[PDB]
């Protein structure tokens, strides 16, 4: 993985992005067309094979590691952790204690050499319910001229507090985070989605988030990912309907899951080649990065048995075969919270209590063994750009 981007300069959303943030951005540019980094949400604290207790703060156990012998390159968490709703947070902890827990777990992974991606599922600021309550006209309400504006700033304030605490203890360096505001916004299953929010309210919301964190709060350790939900039938207009603009996006992504009952089929794989080719061309002419920001067997995970057994390699093949699509920088699958709806990475039965290895394991091993699929050891060096310049 050659340091082609070393000594170069890049238009980042944050012209004042920190050394390791710039370095990560350069590396993502350089890996493009050479290898795709594999990511996993809750890579160190959710899995059937994990044996550590409680909130799992600073865990180095990993479903994927138990499965194939190395960690993913990219370690995912959500803002829900800061609020105590997902590990390593806990609703019985103080907010500051939850923020310490998240900082600790990400420190540990940084020390392993991993890259951090932070998704968000913010509460419904209007109703006090969660991301999935779409009522209340939330976005209009949390924008500068809305009545819930200050409650949303306060939430961003805790994100900012988190970001400034997230430093490497042995170097003093800020740990970079790939941050993804308000995803799958063309869908209508989140309160910021298109059934409840105008394209133009969305654009405003995305820009505000960036402007507030970067300029008001001084967060310098974020890269910004924009990720509508596929399929797009290769229609870029549908993809860009909510685009906040060149100055607000570092990474073009898309989210796409297959069908649980009948995965691995032509339609899905072809649409994936087509839509990844599309955002890769968009990234190219814009001088940005493209990524498969969420993918998985289905929105309800894979089956206990009777899966399409070639799934992992079939997905990687659909990407590899296309000169544009194969330039994506990473692809990340979801958290193994458990059956019936949250199994994404197959397990190796290392504790001897799951009734044997999962039927998808052999193909997940092949996917891992593909030279184009980069896990943690393949992604080392990401942090080694010294001389990368901004705007
Ligand atoms: C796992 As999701 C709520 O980011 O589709």
């Amino acid at each position: 993985i050659p340091k082609d981007s070393e000594g170069q300069s890049f238009k980042l959303v944050d012209s004042n992005a920190s050394t390791l943030t710039k370095s990560l951005y350069a590396y993502l540019q350089d890996t493009s067309g050479r290898q795709i980094l594999f990511g996993h949400q809750h890579a160190v604290d959710e899995g059937l094979t994990l044996t550590n207790s409680g909130d799992r703060v600073g865990s180095t156990q990993s479903e994927v590691k138990n499965a194939v012998g190395d960690y993913p390159a990219i370690f995912g968490w959500d803002t829900l952790s800061l609020d105590g709703y997902e590990k390593p947070g806990n609703e019985k902890n103080s907010q500051a204690q939850n923020r310490a827990n998240v900082v600790q777990s990400m420190r540990t992974v940084h020390e392993l050499g991993g890259i951090i991606a932070l998704s968000m599922h913010p509460e419904n600021f209007v109703t006090g319910n969660q991301y999935n309550d779409t009522s209340g006209d939330v976005v209009k309400n949390i924008l500068p001229d809305g009545s819930h504006h200050e409650v949303f700033n306060a939430w961003l304030d805790n994100i900012a507090a988190f970001a400034h605490e997230l430093t490497d203890q042995s170097t003093g360096e800020l740990i970079p985070v790939i941050f993804r505001p308000f995803h799958e916004q063309n869908g209508g299953w989140f309160w910021w989605g298109a059934q409840t929010t105008t394209a133009s309210e969305y654009k405003a919301l995305y820009r505000y988030t960036v402007d507030y964190l970067r300029d008001v709060k001084g967060v310098n350790n974020f890269l910004y990912a924009f990720s509508p939900n596929a399929p797009f039938d290769g229609n870029l207009t549908q993809y860009l309907r909510t685009y906040p603009g060149d100055q607000y996006v570092d990474i073009f992504g898309l989210d796409q899951y297959d069908n649980k009952a009948n995965a691995g089929q032509a339609t899905f794989l072809n649409g994936l080649t087509q839509d990844l080719a599309m955002i890769s061309k968009l990234a190219d002419e814009k001088g940005k990065i493209a990524a498969f920001t969420e993918y998985g067997y289905s929105p309800q995970g894979f089956n206990e048995t009777g899966n399409y057994l070639q799934w992992y390699t079939a997905v990687l093949e659909a990407i590899k075969k296309d000169p544009n699509a194969s330039r994506i920088a990473y692809m990340q699958t979801w958290a193994n919270f458990g059956y019936p709806t949250n199994m994404f990475v197959p397990y190796r039965d290392v504790n001897g209590n799951l009734g044997g290895d999962h039927e998808l394991l052999p193909n997940f091993v092949e996917f891992y063994e593909d030279d184009y699929a980069a896990f943690l050891t393949e992604a080392s060096g990401w942090n080694l750009y010294q001389d990368i310049s901004t705007i």
